C-alpha cells in the first residue's frame, strides 16, 4: 500500500476515533462534535504533510533491511503514521494560534481559522488547545504499551516547548533586548543591532527546526526502535542546517513570491520580522542603504514597503542566497556522510528530507 | 516545616530550575529571562493555592498513617510541591487564554495579563502556551525515574483536554446548537432552550471540576502511592459535586458581589453566559419574567443589564441556592461516609476541600 494512501487513512481512523471518544466520555453533542471535525479538517488538511510523511519515510527505510513479521511491519507503519499526525496536529496548533496572534489574513489560499465567520478568536484560541491536546489524547491511545512511549512523549514535550519558545524569539525580534519589559509599551528597534546572523540562527532554530525537521527524524527512529542505529548529535546537526536553509528560503518567497502562489499577501516587512533579507541586507549594505531601510522598515505604508523591496532588489541578494546554497549543500552532504559511519538507511532518509527541501 | 512555606519555597526552586534551563539548553538572554520570570509571577501568583495545597494536603494526611524514613517524607511532600505547581500553572495558562478569548479586563484587581503595555495579545498567547509547556518540563525533571509518573501525565493529559472541551461548552453555550457552523457568525439563542440544569451541569463540569478538584486529589493520591486506598468513583463523584458547588457559587459573585471583593467588573450577564442565576432564573419565572429576560439578556447595554439583576433579585434565588446548598451538603456529607470504608485519611481531605469551598 503506497504511503500517502496509509497516512491519509490514518488520518480517518484518528479523527473518527477521537469525536468518537468525545461522545462515548466527554458528553459531546452531534453539533460540536462537527463543529470540532470540521476544525480539525480545516486546520490539520491541505499541506503536502511533508513533516508527518517523514516519519513514515524513515520508518519504511528501517522496514527494508530489519527482519519483522507481516504483522509487525503493519504495526510499525501505523505507528509512524500516527506519530506523523501528531506532528502535523502540533503544527496546526501553531499555525492557528500565530496566525491570530501576527493578526494574518490568508494560509494556504483560504482564510485563516480565526476568520471564519462561525469561528471568532474567542474560539479560535481554544481550538488552537484542543488540536494539541489531541496530539496526546492520539499518543495515550495509540502508544500506551509501546517501549518507545516514555522517549517519544519526553522528546514531543521538549520540542513543543523549544517551538514555543522560537515563537517568543520572533515576535520580539523587532525589540530592542534591554527594552523588554511587561510594564512598558515596546518601541521598535531604531539601530537593528540584534538583526545579525547568529540572532536570526536561533530564531529559526527554535521556531521552525526543532519540529519541522528534528521531530519527524528521532519520531521515525522511535517507532522503528532504532535511535542506536543513529550519533543524535549527528541527527541534530543536520536538521538544524536543513530546517535553516527552509526558513531562508520562506523569508525570500514572503517578499519576492506573487501571492496567488504563496497563499497570502506576505508582510513579513511591515511586521519587521527579524528575516534572513533583513539581516542579509543589513550585512552588506552602505550607510545610505542602512538609513533608508531604517527610515522605511516596519510599517503598514505600501509605499515604505516597496523601497524596502527596491532595497533588497538592488542589493542582489540573490547572490548571497547562491553563496549560501552553496554553503549548505556542502554542509549538508558531509553530514550525510557522516550518518552513513552508522546507518545507510537512515543516511538515506536525510538525502530524501533535503531533496524534498532544497528544490520545492 | 508548614506547608505553605514549604509550597512557596517549591515555587522558587522551580522559577530557577525552569529560567536556568532556557538559559543553559534554550539559548535564552538575560532580557527575555527577566520578561519570562516576571510573566510567570504575575500569571502565577496572587491566588490562595487551592488546587496546588490540596495536592499537598492529600499528601500530608498519608504521611501521618503511613511508616517512611524522613528522607522519603521529604521526598513525597517535595513531590506534591511539584505536582501541586503543576496544577497551578495549567490553571495560569487557562487563565491567561480565556481573558484573551472573552476580552476580560481585571483579575484579582490588577489587569489581565495581555493588558500589560509590555505584553499584548501578540505575546500572551504564546506566554500562555509557554505556561502549560512549563507543566510538563517540570514533571519530566522532577519526576524522571518515579513510579507514579505515566499515571500522573496520562491523567494530567486527560484533565487538560476535559477543560479545553469544557471551555468550548462555555463559548459556546449561548448558541443554538444546531446553528453551529465554521462558516456562518453565531447568533445569540433568542428561545434559551439549551439554558437547562444538565447543559449546565455539563459546561461546569468539563471548565471547573476536573482540573480544580479531581485533578489535586488524584495528584495527591498519585504522589503518596496510595490510589487503591480509595474507590476512584467516590473520587469522581465527589469532586463533580464539589466543583459544582463552587462554579454556582462563582456565578452568583460575578452578579451580586461588589467589584471591589471581586477583583474585576462581572460581565456574565453582557456575555450571555449559561450562569447558575441565568438556568435557576429561567427554572422558575413566569412567561412575563421569561419575556423580559429575553429582551434584556446578552447586551453591553448598562441598562438592559440592571434590568437582568433586578429580574434575579425580584426572583428570590437566594432561595433556590440555599435549597441547592442542602441537597449538595447531604450528597457531600454522604460522599466522604462512603470514602471512610477504604480511606479514613482521604475521607478527612476531602472533608477539609469542602469546608474551604463551602465557606469561602
Ligand atoms: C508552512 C507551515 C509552517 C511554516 C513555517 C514555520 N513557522 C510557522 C508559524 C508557527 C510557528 C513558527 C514556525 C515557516 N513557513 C511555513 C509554511
Ligand atoms: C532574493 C534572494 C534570492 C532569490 C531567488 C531565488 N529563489 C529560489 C526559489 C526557492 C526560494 C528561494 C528564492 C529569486 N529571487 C531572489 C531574491
Ligand atoms: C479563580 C480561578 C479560576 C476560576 C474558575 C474556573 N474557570 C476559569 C477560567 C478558565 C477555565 C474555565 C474555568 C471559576 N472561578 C474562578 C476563580
Ligand atoms: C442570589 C443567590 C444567592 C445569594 C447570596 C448567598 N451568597 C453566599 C456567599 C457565597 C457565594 C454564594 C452567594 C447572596 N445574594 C444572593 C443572590
Ligand atoms: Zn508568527
Ligand atoms: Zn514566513
Ligand atoms: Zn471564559
Ligand atoms: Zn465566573
Amino acid at each position: 500500500m503506497a504511503s500517502m494512501e496509509r497516512f491519509l487513512s490514518v488520518y480517518d481512523e484518528v479523527q473518527a476515533f477521537l469525536l468518537d471518544q468525545l461522545q462515548s466520555k466527554y458528553e459531546i453533542d452531534p453539533n460540536r462534535a462537527r463543529y470540532l471535525r470540521i476544525m480539525m479538517d480545516t486546520t490539520c488538511l491541505g499541506g503536502k504533510y511533508f513533516r508527518g510523511m517523514t516519519v513514515v519515510n524513515v520508518a519504511e527505510g528501517f522496514l527494508a533491511v530489519t527482519q519483522h513479521d507481516e504483522a509487525t511491519k503493519e504495526r510499525i507503519l501505523h505507528d509512524a503514521c500516527v506519530g506523523g499526525w501528531m506532528i502535523e496536529f502540533l503544527q496546526a496548533h501553531y499555525l492557528v494560534e500565530d496566525d491570530i496572534m501576527d493578526g494574518s489574513v490568508m494560509r494556504r489560499g483560504k482564510p485563516c481559522w480565526y476568520r471564519f465567520p462561525g469561528v471568532t478568536t474567542q474560539c479560535a484560541i481554544n481550538d488552537g488547545i484542543i488540536l494539541k491536546s489531541w496530539t496526546q489524547i492520539m499518543a495515550w491511545h495509540y502508544f500506551a504499551d509501546r517501549p518507545f512511549l516514555k522517549d517519544l512523549l519526553c522528546l514531543f514535550q521538549k520540542v513543543d516547548y523549544a517551538t514555543a519558545v522560537g515563537q517568543m524569539y520572533d515576535v520580539t525580534s523587532m525589540c530592542d533586548s534591554n527594552k523588554l519589559d511587561p510594564e512598558v509599551a515596546q518601541p521598535m528597534t531604531t539601530d537593528f543591532a540584534e538583526f545579525t546572523p547568529a540572532i536570526y540562527k536561533r530564531i529559526v532554530k527554535y521556531k521552525t527546526t526543532f519540529y519541522t525537521y528534528l521531530l519527524p527524524l528521532v519520531m521515525g527512529l522511535l517507532v522503528s526502535e532504532a535511535a542506536a542505529s543513529v550519533e543524535m548529535n549527528l541527527v541534530e546537526r543536520v536538521a538544524h542546517l536543513i530546517g535553516e536553509y527552509f526558513q531562508v528560503q520562506d523569508d525570500v518567497m514572503d517578499c519576492f513570491t506573487p501571492p496567488e502562489q504563496l497563499g497570502k499577501v506576505g508582510t513579513d516587512i511591515e511586521d519587521a520580522k527579524c528575516s534572513w533579507l533583513a539581516v542579509t541586507f543589513l550585512g552588506k549594505a552602505n550607510a545610505a542603504q542602512v538609513a533608508e531601510f531604517k527610515a522605511n522598515y516596519g510599517e503598514k505604508d505600501p509605499a515604505k514597503v516597496a523601497v524596502v523591496k527596491r532595497l533588497y532588489s538592488k542589493a542582489n541578494l540573490q547572490a548571497d542566497f547562491a553563496a549560501y546554497e552553496a554553503e549548505v549543500v556542502r554542509e549538508v552532504e558531509s553530514l550525510i556522510e557522516q550518518l552513513k559511519v552508522k546507518s545507510p538507511t537512515f543516511a538515506e532518509s536525510v538525502a530524501v528530507v533535503w531533496e524534498k527541501t532544497h528544490k520545492r
